[PDB]
């Protein structure tokens, strides 16, 4: 899989992000994960964190991964790095995301993100508290 160069239009919500990409503004819905509606239970806080991730990095990057790359409301499925820091891997590490939405093509890291949603519950973080 590989890392392209974007950069922030603007912050969303936990699991969205506005990005320009290959010079277009596109919506991005990141992979693997499900943070709850800004409406619910820790929903403002995985706002803020995802915001705080995004708008602070200095390198964005936006990686696909080997199956469909825009969903059925045009919006680009990919994992987004943060200086070099998985947003979605970092989200369910810390309990503000549970892993959702695997499809077989674009299930790449999967795993990863498994492992870290099972130390977020054994810490009983957050969603898991
Ligand atoms: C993460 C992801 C969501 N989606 C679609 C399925 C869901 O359809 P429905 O809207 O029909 O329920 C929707 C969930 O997104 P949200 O969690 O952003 O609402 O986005 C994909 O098609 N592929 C994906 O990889
Ligand atoms: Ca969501």
């Amino acid at each position: 899989l590989h890392k392209e160069p974007a950069t922030l239009i603007k912050a969303i919500d936990g699991d969205t992000v506005k990005l320009m990409y290959k010079g277009q503004p596109m919506t991005f819905r990141l992979l693997l994960v499900d943070t709850p509606e800004f409406n619910e239970k820790y929903g403002p806080e995985a706002s803020a964190f995802t915001k705080k991730m995004v708008e602070n990095a200095k390198k964005i990057e936006v990686e696909f991964d080997k199956g469909q790359r825009t969903d059925k409301y045009g919006r680009g499925l990919a994992d987004i790095y943060a200086d070099g820091k998985m947003v979605n891997e970092a989200l369910v590490r810390q309990g503000l995301a549970k892993v959702a939405y695997v499809y077989k093509g674009n299930n790449t890291h999967e795993q990863l993100l498994r492992k870290a949603e099972a130390q977020a519950k054994k810490e009983k973080l957050n969603i898991w508290s």
